[PDB]
């Protein structure tokens, strides 16, 4: 088929598929994070510009690394347990009369897609540059087909498309207003 | 492309293009296993026809699990630092004497072949039962053929294909016949 095709089911069956069903009971273990997440779903960034998934909280004042969830074990594998957490961002939405609004998000970035970034940018090359953005658009398109009729993953995600290089601070407004309504 | 095309790039760029160079320096830290370890590279499981990989243990009673090398922390697209660790098995070879002679090798399966069971086993699935043979196919050739030209991985690695669902008492067997080599 194609090579988007690929790494959005690999990126479902091996990760999203297994960690999305256990999201609301990772955070109601975590004493320290059970009543700071109210969005009880991964925000998936989807960059489409930039593919190097620099860290957000270094293109924005407002948002701040306040640690990881407890790990969990994921038995799918082949005789060895690989271990997942999540990362827990603070947003601090302020206010003119100094007043402000914590909120906290699990944002993670779309790992395949730094993986066609790489398939590019070194001599003899799989993809060039222009084979490689086709298959990024392709990439996003498929992997919300998928998380479309997933129904183990129903409301446990959100899908953030934008361009991820000077447009980082553009996630804080994204995530509140998704919390919002 | 193809999608065993992109899921041995994603396999190579995404894991053994980070774990390969750290592989050496990784044993060495275990203080149990510095020295039982003799074959410094990974032994990569390439199953054709069965992809239920289960366990590799306990299809041998010479080969058993005997705990993990110290974890790799890497930074892989996110701020949070994924873990990467490795399994070391032990295999032990009988003689009719009652002597034995011990290894102990770093095997693990390849991921993305459990993905392409996963999409051809569901319903609504993209790869029928003939795609999906082939692109096991493709998989195992463009593997080969990317860690050949790889400078990081070079001497790090060897390909075990085999079908998967009888042959799981052959491992031991061959990783014994490849140690024997060097
Ligand atoms: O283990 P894989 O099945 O993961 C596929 C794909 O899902 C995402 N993923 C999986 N676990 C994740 C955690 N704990 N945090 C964030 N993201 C996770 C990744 O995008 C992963 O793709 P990749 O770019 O990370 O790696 C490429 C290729 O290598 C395999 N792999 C990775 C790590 C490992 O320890 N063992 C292993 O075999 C991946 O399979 C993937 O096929």
């Amino acid at each position: 088929s194609n090579v988007a095709d690929g790494l959005a089911w690999s990126y479902y069956f091996g990760y999203l598929r297994l960690v999305l069903p256990r999201l609301e009971l990772r955070i109601s273990e975590s004493e320290y994070f059970r009543h700071k997440i109210t969005d009880r779903k991964l925000f998936i960034l989807l960059p489409k510009t930039c593919f190097t998934c620099d860290d957000i909280e270094q293109a924005d004042s407002r948002v701040k690394w306040v640690g990881n969830l407890p790990e969990s074990k994921i038995n799918r594998g082949g005789i060895k347990e690989r271990s997942y957490k999540h990362a827990v961002h603070e947003i601090v939405m302020p206010f003119p009369d100094g007043t402000e609004e914590k909120y906290h998000f699990i944002v993670e970035y779309a790992t395949p897609l730094m993986s066609l970034y790489d398939m590019s940018r070194f001599t003899d090359a799989q993809l060039t540059g222009s084979e490689r953005d086709h298959q990024v658009v392709l990439f996003i398109r498929k992997l919300t087909e998928i998380l479309g009729k997933s129904e183990e993953c129903k409301g446990r995600y959100e899908l953030i498309p934008f361009s991820g290089d000077e447009d980082k601070n553009k996630i804080a407004d994204i995530l509140v207003a998704l919390h919002n309504n």
